[PDB]
């Protein structure tokens, strides 16, 4: 492609390979946003006779898809890569453009005029970023620079990959090699020939996808893995570690899109904890996003941290987030590791909250608001079962609209009748809370019997709070 | 006579212009070098704090060894803070 | 061009050569701003049959680059120098222009 690999890090090389992926996998939608000058448009414009760089993004549906009057297939029937440069300015005279593209990317075949025709063009969306990535993450979602008419969850859900164009360094003449390399025509013919094969099923030999991946996530990760496998191993002889590397990269890039979909679409896309399970040793690996435990100060109201022994008995810290909208008292749950025990714990907690609303809220009606509660694990320890009491705490914190105090982890569990339960392994719970950064702990009164079991240096760091009934637990945790 | 640490917290609050946390009673004392002393009559002092309306208490870390001597019902009434050195006592007091 | 070299400074002569430079390099972009009446637009209009002076600047994208309706290339495929006069008001109705 004309670059000097010696001056680029290995992750940068992998991003450059992900740039080549659209050529080698049929119908591979991908979007790449990055700072100017990172050489995004070079490959699609100069180094391939089977790609077209549609300048300005301003195309017409008859031009791109099907000219009914001339009965001629659009761009997608001619080019294997269609790259929309400077995506930020795209606006369609034909509002069908977004719908037709959604159908094409979701299915690969589109119906126009009198026929349903299939085309294998892979669509790439190249965009320029003006602001810092961290500001874009904190104040908005990463897909902000795309046009407003194109910011749809159903639209972005098709994207088989988002590329982190910021991690590739700004291009410099030092990055251009002077050594021998493959002929660009040879390379492009190689890509076009490799389009005919399939490597998406190589993962099933060694790995299995996690439970957080729905059907479209499976499709995206399979396609990206197949593209990378074709680029790196055309011969077909490869080991388990290579498949692991490719699968890690694919899950990471798809996970980025999944985070953006979460931020833009709310309840639908909380299942973002992408992970994969080895087939041999059955152990599970999690993949995060590089560009993105308990910070100081009061977090947003309805957001708390609880600690509890997992299914494996080890202490783990979970963060519970509640979103409150005007509704009919509906309860929505997510991130519960599809565990029925935690689901029922939260159900009993909300039942108590409805039954005891006036005592805590001072007049607020629970039935007039709908609540969505989500669970995010901070220490990959495992699923939590006991969640009634922290869920009630989050409910009251969100409903009253005042934040949970800084660095409190809420402990103990509650029953339907208002009784509290002692915390098992309180020493390890405090150890983890101090490790996680928690400074203040709220404990049930019945737990105080095990205060002597806590070593001195660990117990010194906590402004311990003791409550008698769940209402007192709520008031003490809230402040 | 045991007034060194409360005097230090007083100076810190007055100079920095920060109000101390409401309903917090500072216990223990310090030497000139900053060595913290254990709270004498910790249980009785806590009972007096409960009688006067204290909701928060600040204690030396070394005094934690006398926590098992504290009654359970008395101890559950406070948000108990354990500092390490007088400067940490200041930080606990001023929040 | 019709200019008297003896009545012009060497620097001004080199600027005049830079005026001809667009005619001699393929795909050569250049911008010149000057006071009214300095003879900027004379050469691009009168001194060559291989240049065009697109007056006003409000020329459409289909006229300039490509018109899909007729599938015939715009100006840039025909003339070796395209000079936009009065760059202050040049504007495109289409945003992609």
């Amino acid at each position: 492609i004309g670059m000097e690999p010696a001056s680029l890090k290995e992750d940068v090389q992998w991003h450059l390979l992900a740039r080549m992926v659209p050529f080698v996998e049929n119908n591979y939608n991908v979007c790449e946003l990055g700072p100017r000058g990172t050489g995004k448009s070079h490959i699609y414009k100069e180094c391939s006779p089977n790609s077209i760089l549609v300048s300005g993004g301003q195309t017409t549906v008859a031009n791109l898809f099907y000219n009914m009057s001339s009965r001629r297939i659009g761009l997608v029937g001619l080019w294997d890569v269609v790259a929309f440069d400077q995506v930020a300015g795209i606006s369609f005279k034909d509002k069908d453009g977004v719908q037709i593209m959604k159908d094409y990317m979701a299915s690969g075949s589109f119906a126009r005029g009198r026929e349903q025709m299939e085309a294998s063009a892979s669509m790439v969306f190249v965009g320029n970023i003006n602001q810092s990535v961290e500001s874009l993450v904190k104040t908005s979602h990463l897909l902000a620079p795309f046009p407003e008419a194109m910011i749809d969850s159903a639209f972005f859900d098709r994207f088989h990959a988002y590329i982190p164009g910021w991690e590739i360094p700004k291009m410099r003449p030092e990055f251009f090699t002077n050594r021998y390399g493959l002929i660009v025509d040879y390379l492009a013919e190689f890509f076009r020939e490799m389009r005919k094969r399939s490597f998406a099923d190589s993962i099933e030999k060694y790995f299995k996808l996690g439970n957080n991946l729905n059907q479209r996530d499976v499709i995206a990760v399979r396609k990206t893995v197949s593209g990378l496998m074709k680029l790196l191993y055309p011969h077909g002889q490869f080991n388990k570690e290579d498949v692991r590397q490719c699968l890690e990269y694919a899950l990471q890039v798809r996970r980025r899109v999944k985070e953006q979909l979460k931020k833009i679409g709310g309840m639908e896309f909380y299942d973002v904890h992408f992970s994969y399970i080895d087939n041999d040793t059955l152990e599970e690996h999690f993949v995060s996003v590089k560009e993105q435990l308990i910070p100081e100060g009061p977090a947003k109201p309805g957001f708390l941290y609880t600690i509890g022994l997992s299914n494996k008995g080890m202490p783990g810290l979970y963060r519970l987030e509640l979103q409150v909208t005007k509704g009919s008292g509906k309860l929505a749950t997510s991130g519960l590791w599809n565990s029925s025990s935690a689901k029922e714990q939260v159900k009993i907690a909300f039942d108590y909250f409805k039954a005891n609303a006036s005592r805590i809220s001072g007049g607020s009606k629970v039935m007039e608001h709908d609540f969505h509660l989500h669970v995010v694990e901070l220490q990959n320890t495992g699923p939590l079962s006991h969640l009634a009491l922290p869920s009630l705490v989050a409910f009251a914190s969100g409903l009253l609209g005042r934040s949970v105090q800084s660095q409190m982890v809420v402990l103990g569990d509650m029953s339907l009748g208002g009784s509290v339960t002692p915390v098992e392994s309180i020493a390890e719970c405090l150890q983890v809370a101090f490790d996680a950064g928690a400074k203040k702990v709220a404990l049930p009164m019945s737990s105080a019997a095990d205060i002597p079991t806590i070593p001195v240096e660990l117990f010194t760091k906590f402004q311990t709070s003791f409550y008698a009934d769940p209402v007192d637990a709520v008031f003490k945790g809230l402040g």
